[PDB]
């Protein structure tokens, strides 16, 4: 089904999620929230979601896209789930993006992060992985990595000036 | 009557604001916008306003509150028309607010502005002031001289975390 998104102002969002144990991805519940994640997202139309935008602080991240209307220029992207993840810059090079969440409704900020990083994860198999993501791809990932230490693009806003409503930034 | 109130991403908002002429006060269509201000900034249950917020670029700002629902707390304002205004801070000390706007519809975060300053005016009549403003006036007086520099409280946030929407931070 689909929970609730957490706004921005809830505490939560800037809280610490914890990891997952290799028991909890076998259990039962773990299996549900997955589902109910995905289905959230989904809704949402968003490319990607963690745990904590739905009142769960747990290293949990899901993704995937094809055709999206909310950000019509991006490259589809395959749905995935991450786990555990632990990113690091593998350059100084950055990509701009007008960023947006899901958690931060109806608004759009220009955000510049590394363009080419190093991620190594965990999925709902159990499965290690550590590859090094660039374009797009890594920007999803290190923006949804960040809502796990409690971050949100606004922290990271080139500029404030760069900041504003859907409605009035396309016109 | 009252007039669309500019949103923040609209690039007028962040446009400096020039003076208005002795000359304009007595013109008869500036009569007409410090109507439609005042109207507009009622309607809307702000505490003030500037010109700007609604696309014009004169540094006129219009305040007045009396028992307000938007910021329940604050002290009643007494309305009056604020010109070519000119802040100067006469203080450190920094009383915080978590500040609103109403080009920044449903937010609110906590700006840490001077508490004490000296502001020289002018209002319809022509007269020119130059007093020392404290308090909750001071505030509301700086963050309404800001719009005419293009310049919005998100501009100040005393940090991002500290920032969100109403329904979430009241909960
Ligand atoms: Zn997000
Ligand atoms: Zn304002």
């Amino acid at each position: 089904s689909v929970r609730k998104i957490l706004r921005m102002g809830d505490p939560i969002l800037r809280k610490i999620s914890e990891p997952v144990t290799e028991d909890e991805i076998q259990t039962k519940e773990f299996k549900k929230l997955i589902r109910d994640m995905f289905d959230t997202m989904r809704h949402a139309e968003g490319v990607g979601l963690a745990a904590p935008q739905i009142g769960i602080l747990k290293q949990i991240v899901v993704v995937g896209s094809e055709d999206n209307e909310r950000y019509p220029g991006t490259p589809d992207v395959p749905e995935r789930i991450i786990l555990n993840p632990v990113i690091t810059p593998l350059t100084k090079d950055t990509s701009g993006f007008w960023e947006g969440c899901l958690s931060v409704p109806g608004m759009r900020g220009y955000v510049e992060r590394p363009n080419q990083i190093r991620m190594q994860w965990m999925d709902e198999k159990g499965n290690q992985f550590d590859e090094t993501i660039d374009g797009y791809k890594a920007i999803v990932y290190q923006h949804e990595c960040d809502h796990l230490q409690g971050i949100l693009y606004v922290d990271r806003l080139k500029d404030t000036k760069l900041f504003g409503f859907n409605e009035t930034l396309d016109s």
